[PDB]
């Protein structure tokens, strides 16, 4: 039956295991079963980083349903902008309930979620040539907006 | 738990630039640049129907139109891996309200505990205890993560 909306729910079968949001957390140990679970790609690849994981995906989805089914589902929550390719790297990041700011696992760029773009220009923390330039001349980055970071 | 937030919905209005955010007691959301009626137990607007009237007209155009089956797998999806569950009262699909752990149903008004996918309460509606997750019965949350299932 899960938990609650606030939070991750372990993806080893049945397992109980559960956890809470953070901004600066993008890895899950479960503490029942032990397993690392990924935020971002809402699954266990503990062999792989998150490129690999979901090259893989794609590759097992062709002579598989299961993994069909996973990325067909993320091509229409891409579509519906409910997921969002990091705009550095290009993998496919995941919602995290609550955080208006990611960070990449695989290329560490900084991520606003609340506009579905990098949170800064090319030059990183501070910025802001590119990016979201929430609060620059005081508006945020979109009126939703609670903490982008 | 959590440092308590405030969760966003777009409305569906194709491009439209109006959002709200979701409120424990609210199901409907009147999009203030549109003003059409987005039901935030569906996600989608249909103003002319119940919720069940939409769901059964959907699962009728998934056999013809492309998108409305690719709504209709992404829902049987969600229903297994647990993003959504069905009314355990009337059965209609309803899907995760973001920062919600209680839900009433739009079409028959039972109290939905989100945390433990099932009612809130036994047969008899709010206080009956003899069914439902018994939440802070004798201190305990219906589940260590429930932030609020009322
Ligand atoms: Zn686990
Ligand atoms: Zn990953
Ligand atoms: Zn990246
Ligand atoms: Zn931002
Ligand atoms: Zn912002
Ligand atoms: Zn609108
Ligand atoms: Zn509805
Ligand atoms: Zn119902
Ligand atoms: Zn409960
Ligand atoms: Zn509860």
């Amino acid at each position: 039956p899960g938990s609650s909306a606030f939070s991750y729910h372990c993806k080893t079968p049945d397992c109980k295991g559960w956890c809470f949001f953070e901004d600066d957390v993008n890895e899950f140990t479960c503490p029942v079963c032990f397993h690392v679970n990924c935020l971002l790609c809402k699954a266990i690849h503990e062999q792989m980083n998150c490129k690999e994981y979901q090259e893989d995906l794609a590759l097992r989805a062709q002579n598989d349903v299961a993994a069909r089914q996973t990325t067909e589902m993320l091509k229409v929550m891409l579509q519906q902008g409910e997921a969002m390719r990091c705009p550095q790297c290009q993998i496919v990041v995941q919602k995290k309930d609550g955080c208006d700011w990611i960070r990449c696992t695989v290329c560490h760029t900084e991520i606003c979620w609340v506009t579905k773009g990098p949170r800064w220009g090319p030059g990183g923390p501070g910025d802001t040539s590119g990016g979201c330039r929430c609060r620059v001349n005081g508006i945020p980055c979109h009126p939703s907006c609670q903490n982008c970071h």
